[PDB]
């Protein structure tokens, strides 16, 4: 029949170039690096790289404040370097998706200079100012990055307003011609071959018209209110009309904040608006609503979680997956065992169920190492800017000591993915000559691609086998899904299916052994792969001993 799209069958491994490669000393990675090391993601079985922001910018927070949406960032590189990073990926059949960042800019950007001058600026109405009230700010809308949401610029006398950080005023949705603007910066980069576009915060684009003050209720969440702006689809629709329909790239939309039932209508392919989405229902599961606390959870909630993700997938939508992003604590760590004893097979579990969920798999680099947390030991051990406005909003106001914020922000900090990629045992993991721009985890001499290369018993040879393995089995990307057991708070068994071919993906989520046993009819055909096990099942098994940690694939009959 008709194939599924290049992206539903891909394997994405998402790049954040300031942690990847260094090549001139200055601990920062660039272009040139990731150009040098595609034999190694070619050889890893990646078939297309997701890149975050790699545009000129301040770097408040680190290529998401956008100065100049046409020019390279200076620490990466220049524009040849990007064109040839483009043209080395095509040389070995790769596809690049870059981050597009739009719901805001830096407050350098040119319009933001020019929006701020007057009230009759041809750009004023490129962002939001607007008056305050009773003496304070427009409304009571919190900032994701600390204090308010509105900021006083005293050369109009108004306030601004801003979702992030103070240096990321947001972008006017309602105005036609930024609208415009905006488009023919994405045929820009469109036009110079990029094959995929990834939405940051796409959920945040409309904003409320009057804004009037967020309810006790919505305060407590105000991350959805953010998504619940009246134009949205709109918007999206439009930008789709005007932009997507006329190239063959594929979109992505970092759903954040929007609640799950919500996510169809960015993605069902019948609306024309986007092909696939990064939803964050799984990746924070076990994340409290200030965001930096975590709250117990077991794998019934995990697996519960990724039920409702894919329902809501339906026929016509499309899910991404991944357990790690550089916004998140690192996948072992988060959702594994990194202890020494149980890092490497927690790892691979975790890794065969990445790349056996239905959707699209990113891979974040370093994960398929086994690289873990990071052991801060101050809050001036992280960069960024998000701990800094917890400090202000939970330190400074007397909520929470310093060293509160440090034990519990250690284990959620964006920080902790993103420390140097480990390349070998030399100075700094050999990612640099110089000193890297965030510490590297002391854990590389243990941690390495060098080392994990050379050893087919390796997470990396895991990873790897996982991925060719997949790619020879569609029922593992694009068949259907069937958790055998959503109650289950032990192991994690789901079937495959696709064209009357079944396949069995059983992992088990504790240190200790486990009984398995198959639905009643199913049986066991052949054994694919297996972590942590001392032997692969019998030839029509319809019950599985798991050792700690162990994970499979099977097909079945
Ligand atoms: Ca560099």
């Amino acid at each position: 029949k008709p194939g599924a799209p290049w992206w539903k069958s891909a394997v994405f491994y998402q790049v954040y170039p300031r942690s990847f490669k260094d090549t001139n000393g200055d601990g920062i990675g660039d272009f040139k690096g990731l150009t040098e090391k595609l034999d190694y993601l070619k050889g890893l079985g990646i078939d297309a790289i997701w890149i975050n922001p790699h545009y000129a910018s301040p770097n408040t927070d680190n290529g998401y404040d956008i100065s100049d949406y046409r020019e390279v960032m200076k620490e990466y590189g220049t524009m040849e370097d990007f064109d040839r990073l483009m043209a080395e990926l095509k040389k070995r059949g790769m596809r690049l998706m870059v981050d597009v960042v739009i719901n805001h800019s830096s407050d350098q950007h040119e319009w933001f200079k020019s929006s701020r001058a007057s009230k009759d600026n041809p750009y004023r109405d490129y962002y939001f100012w607007r008056d305050g009230k009773d003496g304070h700010e427009p409304n009571n809308y919190p900032s994701f990055f600390g204090g308010s949401a509105w900021e006083k610029d005293p050369v109009t006398g108004q306030y601004y307003l801003h979702y992030f950080g103070r240096q990321q005023p947001d972008l006017n949705w309602d105005t036609p011609k930024l609208r415009e603007e905006l488009y023919a910066m994405l045929r820009f980069w469109l036009d110079k071959g990029v094959s995929g576009m990834r939405f940051d915060t796409v959920a945040t684009y409309s904003k409320t018209p009057g804004f009037p003050d967020l309810t006790p209720e919505q305060m407590k969440n105000f991350a959805e209110a953010y998504t619940q702006g009246p134009n949205l689809h709109r918007y999206l629709q439009e930008m789709h009309e005007k932009v997507f329909d006329h190239y063959d790239a594929v979109t992505a939309g970092e759903i954040f904040g929007a609640p799950l039932n919500q996510v169809p209508l960015f993605i069902d392919s019948r609306r024309k608006e986007l092909d696939m989405a990064f939803t964050f229902d799984l990746i924070r599961y076990d994340r409290a609503l200030d965001r930096w606390h975590t709250i117990p959870r077991t794998l019934a909630d995990f697996r519960q979680t990724i039920d409702k993700v894919d329902a809501i997938a339906g026929e016509y939508g499309w899910n991404t997956f991944f357990l790690g992003n550089h916004d998140n604590p690192r996948a072992v760590s988060h959702f594994g065992d990194d202890r020494p004893q149980w890092r490497e097979a927690s790892a691979k579990a975790l890794a065969t169920v990445t790349l056996t969920q239905r959707g699209t798999p990113f891979i974040f680099q370093g994960d398929e190492l086994g690289m873990t947390n990071y052991p801060f030991k101050t809050l001036q051990d992280f960069d960024d800017i998000e701990v800094k406005g917890f400090f202000q909003d939970y330190v400074e106001t007397g909520k929470a000591t310093a060293e509160e914020l440090l034990t519990n922000v250690a284990l959620t900090s964006r920080d902790n993915a993103r420390t140097p990629f480990q390349w070998d045992d030399s100075a700094n993991a050999g990612f640099t000559t110089g000193k890297p721009w965030l510490k590297v985890n002391p854990n590389y001499t243990e941690i390495n691609a060098a080392r994990e290369i050379g050893d087919p018993k390796s997470v990396y040879s895991f990873y790897r086998n996982l991925i060719s393995i997949r790619h020879e089995t569609p029922a593992l990307s694009t068949g259907s899904y069937r958790d055998i057991d959503p109650s289950n708070a032990d192991v994690y068994a789901y079937t495959r299916s696709q064209d009357g071919e079944t396949y069995l993906v059983v992992v088990n989520f504790k240190a200790e052994p486990r009984s398995f046993t198959l639905p009643d009819g199913m049986h066991i055909a052949e054994t694919l792969i297996e972590s942590s096990s001392p032997a692969a099942p019998a030839a029509g098994a319809a019950s599985l001993e798991l050792q700690p940690w162990q994970s499979g694939i099977y097909k079945v009959k």
